[PDB]
Formats: C-alpha cells, sequence, structure tokens
C-alpha cells in the first residue's frame, strides 16, 4: 500500500511528444528542441518524437511517493500547496522567489533534482529544492497543454 504511483525515474517526465525536466539540469540537447521554459519555476520542457508513458495529475492532492536518488529509495510525503517560496542563492540560480513550489519535509540533496513525485492520479511534480530538512516539488498539474495528442 502506496501514497502514490511507482513509475519511471528518468530524471524527467515524459509524457505525449513532451520531457520535462528541470530548468538547472536541462541539457544542450533540451535546449535545442525547446518547447516552454520558465526560470521562477525551474521548469523546462523539450519536444520528443516518442510517447511517454507518464500520466500528468490533475487534483489536488496534497500527499505522494517521490523518488530520492540520495537514499536510492522512494518516500511518501505531505506537502503545500503550489507556493510563492524564497529560494536562496545556488551555483544555479540567485537568490529568488520560486513560485508553484510545493514544500514538504523530506530528504533533498544536491542530485536529488529530478526525483518524480506521484500520487494515486499520475504525476505531480518535481523535485527542485532542498535544504534545512525540506523537499520542494515544482508542480506540473497546472499545465493543461502538457499532455498526449
Ligand atoms: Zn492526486
Amino acid at each position: 500500500s502506496h501514497m502514490g504511483k511507482f513509475g519511471q525515474q528518468s530524471g524527467a517526465i515524459y509524457v505525449g511528444n513532451f520531457r520535462v525536466v528541470n530548468r538547472h539540469l536541462a541539457t544542450h540537447n533540451d535546449w535545442a528542441n525547446l518547447v516552454w521554459e520558465d526560470s521562477s519555476r525551474d521548469l523546462l520542457v523539450s519536444s520528443t518524437t516518442a510517447q511517454g508513458c507518464d500520466t500528468i495529475a490533475r487534483c489536488n492532492c496534497q500527499t505522494g511517493v517521490y523518488y530520492c536518488n540520495s537514499r536510492r529509495k522512494h518516500y511518501p510525503v505531505s506537502f503545500s500547496k503550489p507556493s510563492l517560496i524564497y529560494v536562496e542563492a545556488s551555483e544555479y540560480y540567485p537568490a529568488r522567489y520560486q513560485s508553484h513550489l510545493m514544500l514538504a519535509q523530506g530528504h533533498s540533496e544536491p542530485g536529488d533534482a529530478g526525483g518524480i513525485l506521484r500520487c494515486q492520479h499520475g504525476v505531480v511534480g518535481i523535485v527542485s529544492t532542498g535544504g534545512n530538512g525540506l523537499v520542494g516539488f515544482a508542480d506540473v498539474r497546472d499545465l493543461l497543454w502538457l499532455d498526449e495528442e
């Protein structure tokens, strides 16, 4: 019994002809094939040729399970709704307010960004931030165009 689906953990969400990755980890190839990006959400979407098997959740769940790479293990989480959160400077961004970010208590060290959070409806978001015993997930549920055709 689990608080969310187990699915692929490729470091990116694959749905329809889209690949959703942490903007700060997007590869040179992602940028050559850019569909959409938002620095304030730490999200980038690039285009693909082949159908991805993830389902994007369209719910208001505040519980789910994510994969933590540093522990090589899944954890159930309770997270706050998507909010505007102050994220201090890193090698990837200056200090700024990051929007659509969902906070939970959880392990999240550098390297853990890209871990996928799923509820029982599908993919909810992707690990983006960490620190002070918290893990922050970039929500993708509001992206209605992000789907299959
Ligand atoms: Zn849900």
